[PDB]
């Protein structure tokens, strides 16, 4: 049980092998979550599952870069429920960050950001009630 918007620190930046699990449950009747892997002003990762756009649930993947969204990325497969416990477990690798949401595969996400060790924040909002947010090395 804790706040949202919520702001995890991530010192260092993040390394290949490092997984982000972030546990909570949606609220009913969401409209949108979002998860900012942020290197200070710029996103290098933004996940965000959309509950309601032109009435399809999405997941939008972007970078923002000096103020400016760049490409988006699209994914229909939603594993999300209103009013339903999640687990997003988000693994750090080589050339891409690795989402699974519920211990199943759901995307990946090549990275436009390189420096790695620069993304020390994690920002998480929405539509949920927040109850962990931890790293660990596998
Ligand atoms: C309908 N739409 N939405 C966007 C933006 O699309 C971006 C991804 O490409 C982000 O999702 C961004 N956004 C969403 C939120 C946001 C806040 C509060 C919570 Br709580 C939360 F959940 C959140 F998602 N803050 N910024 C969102 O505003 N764009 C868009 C897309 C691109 Cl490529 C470029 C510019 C724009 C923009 F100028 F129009 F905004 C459109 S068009
Ligand atoms: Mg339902």
């Amino acid at each position: 049980p804790l706040i949202v918007p919520y702001n995890l620190p991530l010192p260092g930046g993040v390394v290949p092998r490092m997984l982000i699990t972030i546990l909570g449950t949606v609220k009913p009747n969401a409209n949108r979550i979002a998860l900012d892997f942020q290197r200070g002003n710029d996103v290098a990762f933004h996940f965000n599952p959309r509950f309601n756009e032109n009435n399809r649930r999405v997941i939008v993947c972007n970078t923002k870069l000096d103020n400016n969204w760049g490409r988006e990325e699209r994914q229909s497969v939603f594993p999300f429920e209103s009013g339903k416990p999640f687990k997003i477990q988000v693994l750090v690798e080589p050339d891409h960050f690795k989402v699974a949401v519920n211990d199943a595969h759901l995307l990946q996400y090549n990275h436009r950001v390189k420096k790695l060790n620069e993304i020390s924040k994690l920002g998480i909002s929405g539509d949920i009630d927040l109850t962990s947010a931890s790293y660990t090395m596998i």
